[PDB]
DNA sequence: CGCGCG
DNA sequence: CGCGCG
């Protein structure tokens, strides 16, 4: 399922940085890999996080 | 697969009609649903388009 | 190697 | 009902 706390925390991170892997998000996080990948791929549908075009590196708006 | 001549004919019908559903982009250009959503969502991820927060509706930012 | 997938 | 899933 998604978790909106999970999201307030990535966003909270991606706010810290210039362009985060997941992994290191996850590593931050102290969560797992897919979990975060599943919040990132969601919150991105709807524009709150955005992803290299080419790269798993991913960016606020 | 992902064709980038499928985004671009997608992308074209967004410029046409901003809020549209992906049922009415596909009987446009000929193709499945399931295709037109599989090209939608991972423009998403780079943010080519945005989907709305609540519907399955799309916007071209 | 991009993986998020329920 | 959101479904895109390979």
């Amino acid at each position: 399922p998604i978790s909106e706390e999970m999201n307030l925390k990535i966003l909270a991170y991606l706010g810290t940085k210039q362009g985060a892997k997941a992994v290191h998000i996850a590593q931050s996080l102290g969560a797992q890999r897919s979990e975060v990948n599943r919040h990132l791929y969601r919150m991105s549908e709807d524009g709150r996080v955005r992803k290299h075009p080419q790269h798993p590196v991913w960016y606020l708006p």
